[PDB]
């Protein structure tokens, strides 16, 4: 509906997209349910620059993003259905990650504040979250 | 993978579909994640016959089913993309449900062992679950 309005409504703006950083923590799925109801999806990271903005604006607090496995034993996909670049992700996971700790880590979160900031963790962990919505 | 091959692994067969009834409790999404790893989804309900097979096998124990909202404020649908008729479902909901308690009950389960067994509850409640894989 327009940049100023969306900004004025509390949304962040970075490079062709609106973002919503949740004021309360939810499980990955309850976070996605909210983003759908906000005409959005849990965020994707489709560049290094977008990764830079997203870790910065997270403020060192662990934020759910929109990476999830296609089934508890499947490969990662972006929920917003953009392509997942397996190779580009190398520069985005915290070293050691994805580690699949206790074989119950199928949802990914911005845990720290660096270029390498993603951690795989339990999908039922409650964290703050980022809804992504196109500027269309 | 063969009717007798599936029941020999612990799948249940009824009227053209295989169904996995779970051992351990899980949230709606993790349940669904587990489903997909076994080539299934959480179960959709198309006929009263299916409803009756499902509620009688569920034994009174609450079991998650594949009915969820298109977001926290959106419409009910089946996660396996079976078409959901609201008028047919009227028969299966517990009288007085779906109530949407605290604007928070965004997933459905088979709560009791009766025809009127569907209750809406928060997707973060941990219950046993029913996966469904179609026989082709
Ligand atoms: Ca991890
Ligand atoms: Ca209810």
């Amino acid at each position: 509906a327009g940049i100023l309005e969306m900004v004025a409504r509390g949304w962040k703006y970075f490079s062709g997209n609106f973002y919503y950083f949740s004021r309360t923590p939810k499980t990955w799925y309850s976070a996605e349910q909210f983003c759908i109801s906000r005409k959005a999806h849990l965020t994707s990271v489709s560049s290094e620059s977008e990764q830079k903005f997203l870790y910065k604006a997270a403020d060192g607090i662990p934020h759910w993003i929109g990476l999830t496995k296609a089934g508890s034993e499947g490969d990662w996909y972006w929920v917003d259905q953009t392509s997942f670049n397996k190779e580009q992700s190398r520069r985005f996971w915290i070293p050691g990650e994805p580690n699949n700790a206790g074989n119950n880590e199928h949802c990914a979160n911005i845990r720290v504040s660096a270029l390498k900031c993603w951690n795989d963790g339990p999908c039922d962990n409650t964290f703050l979250f980022i809804c992504k919505r196109p500027y269309v």
